[PDB]
């Protein structure tokens, strides 16, 4: 028929505004801004779970870290930026670590390392040998080319914390 159109208005989100500091406050609010980098630089530190604030020049540390390391190297890393003056922790693990882990009882340990140096050895045939602990006993039972190779095998069998006695039963060729 005829134009009609549509009426459509029309937004300046994004305007120039070219201004400076007349008179607002930043000063320790300044520091947590190069802070908030230095923890986001280290892979390290999960700044993801950790709040940055300085409060007096002294930046503050709290939130949730995996272990002890990530807490220790946040504030390392709060501390290394200019303008910083002191650090507060107060950071917290929230997994579980333990100190002194141990094994089981089981002679077969030295077994398991006990062929983990012959086989690392530059002469002991360990591809070949096989080797198996008793009451601390450890028996070295398989083929060599010559007695150096032997002779190691048996070197490094008692030199493992453990045995009491070594059995070489590696004939050779």
């Amino acid at each position: 028929e005829n134009n009609a159109q549509t009426t459509n208005e029309s937004a300046g989100q994004k305007v120039d505004s070219s201004m400076n500091k007349v008179g607002n406050f930043m000063d320790d609010s300044a520091i947590t801004a190069k802070v908030k980098a230095a923890l986001v630089d280290h892979d390290n530190i999960k700044s993801t779970d950790i709040s940055v604030k300085t409060d007096q020049k002294v930046v503050t540390l709290s939130g949730f870290v995996e272990s002890q390391a990530q807490a220790e190297e946040a504030v390392k890393v709060a501390k290394g930026v200019e303008g910083v003056t002191s650090v507060s922790d107060k950071l917290h693990v929230r997994d579980a670590k333990e100190g002194s882990v141990k094994g089981y009882a089981g002679d077969t340990a030295t077994t398991s390392e006990i062929k983990a140096k012959l086989l690392a050895d530059d002469i002991v045939p360990s591809r070949h040998v096989k080797v198996e602990t008793t009451d601390g006993v450890v028996q070295l039972s398989g083929t060599v080319d010559s007695q150096a190779q032997s002779d190691r095998a048996e070197s490094i069998a008692k030199a493992v914390d453990g045995v009491k006695s070594v059995k070489n039963d590696l004939k050779t060729k």
